[PDB]
């Protein structure tokens, strides 16, 4: 395989039920079980996350996230949702799906609850944001301000199981679904001129405000891409390059 088992969570999950060393630790709200990582209980006003140990040096890759978001919440009350990251800092949480604000890198947004009174936008809603530390996520407009691509995902209390993929792979960044039981990943996501460097860290977070839900993490593998390259990584700033209309 071409599998980062050392960037990636995994049942048994290392180091916890033994005495190997863990691969990620786990922050906040967070609690194990053997079965799965529940980053929030279904209860309010909660913030857990994970972070992996080392920071990535991959230039291509690929996560896939078994994740389960379900709940007893009548109607749309039922929230807030779950981040994975790919960022400079580790650990900090925050109002951001349970993380720091004003960021450094990658967030994907798998957002349950429309705070946006005035919203065009069919929830739960899957979006990806990318940050150099300036932008704020404005929760009041779910996060539509900062934005740059997105899709409507029912990926909320379903029969079997839910995977999300995120694949970076030179500039390009791409985000598919598995919701449906098809055995499929169903495209969300695909943007180009995306600029992040090596040297960051995987993480998932998920919060709870008024209401609540539980945000479960089973896996994340992570896969090396065999991508041929003909400069310092590690100093590439975080930014978007747009085609112009
Ligand atoms: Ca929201
Ligand atoms: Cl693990
Ligand atoms: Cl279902």
């Amino acid at each position: 395989e071409h599998l980062k088992r050392e960037h990636s969570l995994i049942k048994p999950y290392q180091g916890v039920g033994s005495s190997s060393m863990p691969l990620w630790d786990f922050q906040g709200s967070t609690i194990l079980t053997s079965q799965y990582v529940r980053l929030t209980p279904d209860e309010r006003s909660k913030e857990g996350s994970i972070w992996n140990h080392q920071p990535c040096f991959l230039k291509d890759w690929e996560m896939h996230v078994h994740f389960k978001v379900h709940g007893t919440g009548k109607k749309n009350l039922h929230g807030d949702g779950i981040a994975l990251w790919y960022t400079r800092d580790r650990l900090v949480p925050g109002p951001v799906f349970g993380s720091k604000d004003n960021f450094h890198g990658l967030a994907i947004f798998l957002d349950t609850y429309p705070n946006d009174e005035t919203t065009e936008r069919v929830f739960p809603y899957i979006s990806v944001m990318v940050n150099n530390g300036s932008l704020s996520y404005d929760h009041s407009k779910d996060g539509r301000w900062t934005e740059l691509a997105g899709c409507t995902a029912d990926f909320r209390n379903r029969d079997h199981d839910t995977f999300l993929a995120v694949r970076y792979s030179r500039g390009r960044l791409t985000v598919m679904t598995d919701l449906e039981d098809k055995n499929e990943w169903k495209n969300c996501i695909d943007i180009t001129g995306v600029r992040l460097p090596t040297g960051y860290y995987f993480g998932a977070s998920a919060g709870t405000g008024d209401l609540s839900d539980n945000h479960d993490i089973i896996s994340m593998k992570l896969f090396q891409l065999m991508v041929e390259h003909t400069i310092d990584w590690t100093k590439i700033e975080p930014s978007v390059n747009f085609l112009k209309s």
